[PDB]
């Protein structure tokens, strides 16, 4: 709240009251607050590395673009919220684009109220407007264009919100549509998907750890443990590691082919029922 | 309440004084988020999934359209209170629909109160009627053609909450008297498909995490657990998980098929029975 | 207190001071609001879906309209307390029936006060008292007028709750002395009643449950228990469900026929005394 | 909030308003607090002194300069954030831009608003501007040079916080894209690298603590130990430390060779599977 | 805060507006503080004294004046953070600045403004400025040189704490340049020589109260003992204390010679390795 | 805080505005409190009596005044802290010395301001400044003096800080130059004397309360003890307390002779080796 | 803080405005509460009694006067301090000393500012004063005067609280340049003092009750005793108490004589050795 604001306060808009120039500011705060928020929700976003490291020393577009498409899908379903926050938000406050195109009106009307005014004048009183720097004979053919200005802003704020909801439906249908599945099966494969990741992590920090203790123990005679870590080196003992191409045969993307009509859900699924 | 206000004002209603313009702002500010909420109320169902994944693969209306809309009207039971709930508290509130239909009101009292106004004149001081911009010749005027509006949209709000009433009745006696069962067995209907939903969540959850830990056993050598987990694996040992057609037969609209007399409440049981 | 008056103001009342309309808003916002209210009375009771279960497959009015007019007099006891509650702090309040009734008083002392003031003239500015618009040649009269209106609109509220009262006794009355039975078998039969209901919902959770278990387990080939469900399947196992002729001759109007004197006080009781 | 206002006040701007001097003083106010930062941030890390400890005795750039670039990037990945999110934090506020270059602007419409204001005169008055020095005939001419000098910062961090973010994206997908090895496998590494680290470093307080027990043994006849460390001697005797060869054999660069196709993931795990 | 404000403020800056005597008294609130803050960290710092006994008796710069300047420091490194971090406070403030160089500045202008001040008045006038003491007709002037004097004071302070980073960047890259060893050993030896430190603090305080209770029961015939005290005359008896010649073997700088190839970390440890 | 206050508000400073008398209250509240200060910590401090002590009867300068020398040093250091920090926050507050020195200032500018002011004048109201008694004639003038006062004052107070800071800084290498041992003996030592003192301070309770029982139980034939003195009396039996000679061995300066080379660091455990 | 207040207001200063007796009022509120408070000292002094006892019966001056002038010293240690802190800070406060000598003032500059003012009305205006009561024409004057009598009142007490500490210190080093033994062993015949008064009151306590007891017993027949009690009556039998020569021989002046070169710390213990 009050560290909210303080930080609001920083990044709120300032509109540069100047002909072809206050657009320009209008673009960068909408999009760039955008670009940033899509390029770090592709960052935060784990499977885009699981992507390209599928894509890179595999060079495999061979199953087709389609799966690369719906993990793509996945991909900006988990990023793209964060750009179509802010820009709704931003356009349904309207501030962006009455600083975007108040450059841009017809000043017929304020050519016929401020006596003649030439487009030298007309346009750079034009740009004036969102500073309110309006005088007494325009202050309300300024408040006017601000109204019709903030309806446009406001109803392309509304159909782009709606719009990008059909489309999330539409890819929702398409997901369910063109799915090789159930989708019980779905769930039960995003259950699986889950547990394998939560298992895999804790069972790489557990044998990380142990082949630590292995080397470091190795190093000095001995190693430093809490009880739990005594428990760990006490149950899972490890001779070896496991080799890079095993490594390499877990990741990519999450195969859905079946061996002898037995399901596979994933890498390491195909991987151990291999063996 | 504070952030609740905070929220509430950007999406609030700001009407734009212009004439032939205004009504599409009314109808956007009413429309779009009733739509928005209505597509979400789909999107958040689970049962148009069941719905879609029952007519995508299979392509089967062969049973009727009839099961597929007692689905849909519970579908719309679950989604369609939010379109409802937002239309007429912006109907009862009325600033939508004065600000739709100030732009269509008969000017006679006004050309006869404005010294002969003209239609040029007259439509957009209509228009500007909701921003209170009447001047003192025709504040009362406005705050009489205000008042008849707000008439018009809170009349409108109390009808479509009657009708809508009128209607969940009728769908209501609808579903009882073309119901092929009685109402107590609609009810342990409804709790045996809570039952094995809630059955089928828990154990999908428990046997992919099973299936998760033999394959990471298979990989490393052995898994990281915690005691819950070693409980899991003690008691649900799993060879292999089941194949995509046993998947499809579960999945699909919940039928009422009685196999030899004896009840079959949904496609589960169904299977089940069928062994 | 704090929502629930920012809830009350877009239901409160908003008299649009125009001839012949006035009238219908608050024949609406009277009306409308209590129509609501008693459809959801019905809908919120469960024993209207119990009457028309009986009434819809089996199509027997064979015993008389006179257990069904119980029935629905234990349906409006039930329900139309909300539509009744709502007329009458309508009514006490008064608003709505100023509202309705200011464009139908006697002009006469008007046409008197106000230099022959003509029914054109009259009708309208009648209208338009419940807004506080009459000048101060008639303040005092429209706050004379206001007066007698409050006087009945109150009066007619509270004739409505004293013929509710007579009603509900009248009613009560009617239902002790066409009884059947005693009232302290009336009472023993409104406690078998609640007890065979919750009872009823109790095991049919628990047998839905012990059903969805025996079917997953047929599917997975383990279920995911906690310990409470561990004890029902350990408790109560089912090999069959019952027929839905058996069902059917659970539902129905409660019945009080007395097989060979003994009583049966439910459908119920009389299946399990008819085995 | 207090203290934190109590610091900022010292750091705060104060634009010396005085021609090709406050561009140097919003150079520094931008630049070294930007650069103590970015210093710091390599201070604060510790994996510098790895590199600079990796090439000052081997004098080694054998392997190749871009292990060094994917440490270093890893060094500017935890550090360089801190002077970026200055810049642009001081670039927004645009303090420092207006302080910057209020001494450079086209002093033309100035001269024509100023009675042929010399450039002697205007170029001092351009600097006097960020202190809010200008008279009432230049008020509003200064308040629009600052709203487009204000224009101009933050459009210019705006810019550099949207290449800074492309930056980091490439630099992500490079290091993705050169890697020799998966991305679930860097994840392990990574986890590896911690437990190494972490376990090292309680296992060198450890064996630093029982090889100075015994050091103070030597000397008094007893040591003073509390009951952990009494535990401490009785479990991990020692008899010598480790040479200085081994334990050059530790640090460096964390190398990724493969010792016959089994993977090596740091240089004491190196120097162990070497054992 | 409300002490801190009482103790703040007796050492808050008081520019005696006096020519030639005002730049002194900068001089020394700024310098003095700082020298004081400067000694006490020389105090306060332990490794001063194990320096000065290093040097004192044995008199030996025999290996060089480069461990002294490595243990020196370590002594700034601990000790002159409180002078700098004095001196830049007082210089972003600024006070002291504009109190020592306003009486410095040319006063030509101020000659021009002030009807040919003579240097007479214009020194004592411009030593006059840090207390506001400007009239109406140099007030402006005031403010100009004030926010010049400001100005550099502040770049002075952003230099000074610029020259500090990267002073303190260039010898921890001189001592991990000019390190006989990795820098996980020297992470090993921090660690020895505060696990060394620490024991023998507790084992001192143990054998001298040891010894103090021996000499107490040897003079009244019994001890005051807590039950701690009583474990501790149980556990570690003393025959007799250690000799003046090997208590000054252990005292003198951290040597890191080798013996027999195997490291040696404090002179404690060769003094243990040697016998 | 508040009582604080009420204790320096009667401790406050109250120059009286006379000549030549001034400047002696001056010395007097800056002095005596010092003074008394000075002379509670050598009544505070308990080693000046073991001084006083080692020198009233034995009579004994035959080690050297240097012993002695460095005992005063800990005394001083105990002690002169506390006039110090007097001196120094009286002078930087710097009422004392402009109440001191505003009769001695040089009145020749006073006498060119004051139309020729005599030194019978000129004296009485350079004293009578403090109180700021000068009028509008002179107010200025008296602002004046007295910022050159108060810098005079806050300078030497912060050269008096200095010079003491410079000179504890001396006395620290002067002990730990002319030790006759190292600094780890020193804390060693330091610790010895602790120990000696806390334990010798318990058992002197101790013993003296057993000594006081047994002439109780000498008395009247029993004693009054709670649980601890019960054990005191069965632990630690006494026939008789130690001679006065005896009781004179212990008491003295703390040598640092070494009998047969081990050290003795205490007069007690020179009498304990002793013997 | 409020009860302090109001008991401070009642003993609180008022200066009777009067020649030749406002020096006695101010006398008598230093003196007067000086005097109490020292009469009071010597009360709650108990060993002043002991003194009494000593020299009552006895009529014994047969030691020394010195024995009985460090009792004495012990005596207004304990006391003396009362007085000296209410002079001072009466003194400090200065309105008894300015109350005291306001009659006393050389009146020839009053004389020369009031037109030759006799020394009737003189004297008389010098001691109205203290109450404010100068004109316009003498109110500086009075300031003035007040002034210096304040200054004379603080410096007095200044001078005061200096000559009691050297005097506290003179007497310090007089009680152990005087001393016929060590330091250590006055603190232990301290503890000794302290110890076998504390055990003979709580002796004295339990002996006494055991008596009242055996009184009680004999004349009832039992008595009521808590638990403590009855063990007390378990522990300590009583035959017959100590006869008054032998209670004589106890009372006195501690002695410190040495029988047979052992020493005797009381008169208790002297009584104890020699029996």
């Amino acid at each position: 709240t009050v560290g909210s604001q303080e930080l609001f306060s920083v990044v709120a808009f300032h509109c540069p009251c100047s002909p072809a120039r206050n657009y320009l500011y209008g673009l960068a705060a909408i999009g760039v607050p955008a670009l940033v928020l899509f390029i770090i929700g592709i960052i935060l976003n784990n499977h885009t590395w699981n992507l390209v490291a599928e894509c890179q020393h595999r060079r495999t577009k061979n199953c087709s673009a389609a799966p690369t498409f719906l993990l793509l899908s996945s991909i900006l379903g988990r990023a793209a919220v964060a750009p179509v926050t802010w820009s709704v938000i931003s356009l349904l406050r309207g501030e962006a684009y009455v600083c975007a195109l108040s450059e841009f009106v017809d000043p017929s009307s304020l050519t016929a109220r401020e006596e003649h005014f030439p487009s030298a004048h007309a346009t750079e009183i034009l740009a004036r407007f969102p500073c309110k720097e309006n005088p007494d004979n325009l202050s309300d053919f300024r408040e006017e264009v601000s109204r019709r200005l903030r309806y446009e802003s406001q109803l392309f704020g509304w159909l782009l919100i709606g719009v990008v909801a059909i489309l999330v439906f539409l890819t929702k249908c398409l997901k369910h549509y063109c799915s090789p599945l159930s989708y019980r099966q779905e769930a039960y494969w995003a259950q699986y998907r889950a547990n394998e990741d939560q298992l895999f992590q804790r069972t790489a920090e557990v044998h990380s750890r142990v082949l630590a203790a292995n080397n470091v123990r190795r190093f000095f005679g001995f190693v430093a443990l809490n009880k739990d870590d005594e428990e760990l080196i006490a149950n899972f003992p490890v001779e070896g590691t496991q080799p890079r191409p095993q490594w390499n045969a877990i990741t990519g993307v999450y195969l859905y082919r079946e061996n002898q009509g037995l399901p596979l859900y994933s890498r390491l699924h195909k991987w151990a029922q291999g063996l």
